[PDB]
Formats: C-alpha cells, sequence, structure tokens
C-alpha cells in the first residue's frame, strides 16, 4: 500500500531575487521523492494556498517555479511559498515545505 509520504530534496530553501526580475522567469525546480511503487510514488506539486493572483506558479509535473509578475521590493519584499508534494496513492500522502523568496533592492 502507500507507505511513504514524498520527502523534499531541496525544500526548505530561501532564494534571494533582484527586484525588476520580470514575469516568466523560472527561478527554481522543487524535487520531492517517494520510495513507494507506481501510483503510490508518482509525485505532483501545487502551492498550499489556491489563491489565483500569486506572483509565482509551480508546474504540477516538473516542480518548476516561475514568476507571473515583475518583482518589486516596494510591493512585496518576501514571499513564503508553501509547496505541497503529493503522491497519486489511493489514500493521498503529501508533505509541505516553504520556498521563501526575498526581493533584493
Ligand atoms: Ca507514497
Amino acid at each position: 500500500l502507500n507507505d511513504n509520504d514524498p520527502t523534499f530534496r531541496n525544500l526548505p530553501f530561501v532564494a534571494e531575487i533582484l527586484e525588476g526580475t520580470p514575469a516568466g522567469v523560472s527561478v527554481y525546480q522543487v524535487v520531492a521523492i517517494d520510495l513507494d511503487e507506481g501510483l503510490n510514488g508518482l509525485v505532483s506539486y501545487r502551492m498550499q494556498v489556491g489563491m489565483p493572483r500569486m506572483d509565482f506558479v509551480i508546474n504540477s509535473t516538473s516542480g518548476v517555479v516561475t514568476t507571473t509578475a515583475e518583482l518589486d521590493r516596494e510591493r512585496i519584499a518576501e514571499y513564503q511559498l508553501r509547496v505541497v508534494a503529493s503522491d497519486a496513492g489511493t489514500p493521498t500522502k503529501s508533505s509541505t515545505s516553504t520556498l521563501t523568496v526575498r526581493v533584493l533592492d
């Protein structure tokens, strides 16, 4: 059955990114691994907050994180992006860790 929750290999992480970094920049690629077999160890990625106006998206397959707007320290200085890594197990197992982004002046 579904023994193992996915385990993050590269979260938590604090990224510093220069303000003026435009929309459409892939800033990171999250990796979580699941020891379980087949469907029980196929990992998918989402943000914890379903909020549709975030300045970052994560691709559910690749775990690639991309800007959706120009970063501006005067607008948001720090993002704590909670990433959920889930397996496709019949009971779904998941882990959450934070990609923190600090916008440098
Ligand atoms: Ca699993």
